[PDB]
């Protein structure tokens, strides 16, 4: 494979299985002997590989402390590999649900800052995540949360995941204009981040659990909004709620959100 991001699959070793969900199978292993890596094997026939491989360099050149660090890719062979740093604490959703952790709200707010910093960066690069959620944020050994799987939704082939009315579509993290009119923008990521904050302060509860995905869709349009989690103060709830303005252009930017979050942090 030729390219500044191309990794030699011969430099990879596969040591342990990690899971088989978001866009493909994931393996833990070593890169060049030294570095721990996670290797995501995109399920063969998963998406527009001509399209992904084409507009991959944009994704790969993204660099921020709160984005899971991409080391490279293997695109000559099939399946396509994506190699990242190993995140020892796994997906944020499982991390939140683990009852032995006993979080303080101080830690929850820090998680929200970590992700907001990452999303602020992506916003400044006009790069949409399109599927922000706790299930695809990652946590490292030091408890730092990082954003992952950013932008991959673009190349999904299955209309069950691509179409708003689809079976596997992330309805619960989507705003009205996406569910009705499939309008993805910076403001749809804003909406999703709000639901993520709700996931965090709810310690991993499913949004709108009492409703199915089709019922949730029906209720969002019509003005249903997530209630205030018990662990969320009024100021925290105000922040996440501001992400859910019906009119997209009335929602804040990630710069503003980060500023709000830092003010609350300074108030303890
Ligand atoms: C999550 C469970 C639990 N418990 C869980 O933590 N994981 C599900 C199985 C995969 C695990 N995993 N995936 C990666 C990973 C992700 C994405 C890429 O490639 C990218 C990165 C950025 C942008 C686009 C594409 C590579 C690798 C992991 C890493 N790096 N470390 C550790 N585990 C990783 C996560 C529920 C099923 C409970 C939600
Ligand atoms: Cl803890
Ligand atoms: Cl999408
Ligand atoms: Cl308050
Ligand atoms: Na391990
Ligand atoms: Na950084
Ligand atoms: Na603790
Ligand atoms: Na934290
Ligand atoms: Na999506
Ligand atoms: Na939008
Ligand atoms: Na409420
Ligand atoms: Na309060």
């Amino acid at each position: 494979g030729y390219g500044s991001w191309e990794i030699d699959p011969k430099d990879l070793t596969f040591l342990k299985e990690l899971g088989t969900g978001q866009f493909g199978v994931v393996k833990y292993g070593k890169w060049r002997g030294q570095y721990d890596v996670a290797i995501k094997m995109i399920k063969e026939g998963s998406m527009s590989e001509d399209e992904f491989i084409e507009e991959a360099k944009v994704m790969m050149n993204l660099s921020h402390e709160k984005l899971v660090q991409l080391y490279g890719v293997c695109t000559k062979q099939r399946p396509i590999f994506i190699i990242t740093e190993y995140m020892a604490n796994g997906c944020l959703l499982n991390y939140l649900r683990e009852m032995r952790h006993r979080f303080q709200t101080q830690q929850l707010l820090e998680m929200c800052k970590d992700v907001c910093e990452a999303m602020e960066y992506l916003e400044s690069k006009q790069f949409l995540h399109r599927d922000l959620a706790a299930r695809n944020c990652l946590v490292n050994d030091q408890g730092v949360v990082k954003v992952s799987d950013f932008g991959l939704s673009r190349y999904v082939l299955d209309d069950e995941y691509t179409s708003s009315v689809g079976s596997k579509f992330p309805v619960r993290w989507s705003p009205p204009e996406v569910l009705m009119y499939s309008k993805f923008s910076s403001k749809s990521d804003i909406w999703a981040f709000g639901v993520l904050m709700w996931e965090i302060y709810s310690l991993g509860k499913m949004p709108y659990e009492r409703f199915t995905n089709s019922e949730t869709a029906e209720h969002i349009a019509q003005g249903l909004r997530l209630y205030r989690p018990h662990l969320a103060s009024e100021k925290v709830y105000t922040i996440m709620y501001s992400c859910w303005h019906e009119k997209a252009d009335e929602r804040p930017t990630f710069k503003i959100l980060l500023s709000n979050i830092l003010d609350v942090m300074d108030e303890e």
